[PDB]
């Protein structure tokens, strides 16, 4: 019958591209984080079932703030987000990883704690990697090494190898066209270019800088829009999102659209 994991009313570009989607979100911060540094867990307070858990790394030098937006953003729509400060913030693409399956192992562990906001409001068998620049990286290998993840959505992200030819978990990635410091076309396209097994995107805002997917950016209604579509289609096999996660938005603020694998 009816997906048992579909939440909130029928998508509308316009209800995808609003500042905030429909449930009312609280958050907090991690009293004793697992693992990693710190971290805020948002989380919606009137979703109406169980909801999959998303965590977000910042990239190198960068803290909670540079990929705050997507806490609310994406909890608004039916998720539980985590966002970390890693341990140091110079630790490198694999620590990132391991950091952020670290916040997910706690984000589940409070699913299970009496005491928690998030108290039975998790469904810890639907889990997403998202984050930034070397945290992008860091998302990517997470998906590689744990193939139950249902997806993957990184931005403007780094590695010091570009083969993900291993990873089959469904990967959106944000890319900035005038990013410096992770250049295009030696980092996100190559990785992109990598994946065969699964559903992908690719996803380049024209005139990004690097930061061009963080707290801040003029992009949110469309970036937003593809973030929520992508983690609605493939955490919750909510196919009223297959059109958004998977179509080519047409837009100027678009300068590289590539999807494969998509339904
Ligand atoms: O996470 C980062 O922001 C970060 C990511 C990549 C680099 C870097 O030096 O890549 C070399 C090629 O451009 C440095 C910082």
């Amino acid at each position: 019958g009816a997906n048992p994991y579909a939440r909130g009313p029928n998508p509308t570009a316009a209800s995808l591209e609003a500042s905030a989607g429909p449930f009312t979100v609280r958050s907090f911060t991690v009293s004793r984080p697992s693992g990693y540094g710190a971290g805020t867990v948002y989380y919606p307070t009137n979703a109406g079932g169980t909801v999959g858990a998303i965590a977000i790394v910042p990239g190198y030098t960068a803290r909670q703030s540079s990929i705050k937006w997507w806490g609310p953003r994406l909890a608004s729509h039916g998720f539980v987000v985590i966002t970390i400060d890693t341990n140091s913030t110079l630790d490198q693409p694999e620590s990132r990883s391991s950091q952020q399956m670290a916040a997910l192992g706690q984000v589940a562990s409070l699913n299970g704690d009496s005491s928690s906001p998030i108290y039975g409001k998790v469904d810890t068998a639907r889990m997403g990697v998202m984050g930034w620049a070397m945290g992008g990286g860091g998302s990517l290998i997470s998906a590689a090494n744990n193939p139950s993840l249902k997806a993957a959505a990184p931005q403007a992200p780094w590695h010091s190898s570009t083969n993900f030819s291993s990873v089959t978990v469904p990967t959106l990635i944000f890319a900035c066209e005038n990013d410096s410091i992770a250049p295009v076309a030696s980092s996100a396209l190559p990785i992109y270019d990598s994946m065969s097994q699964n559903a992908k995107q690719f996803l380049e805002i024209c005139g990004g800088s690097h930061s061009c997917a963080n707290s801040g950016n003029s992009n949110q209604a469309l970036i937003g829009k593809k973030g929520v579509a992508w983690m609605k289609r493939f955490m919750d096999n909510d196919t009223r999102y297959s059109t958004f996660a998977c179509e080519n938005p047409n837009s100027t603020a678009v300068c590289d659209f590539r999807t494969a694998n998509c339904s």
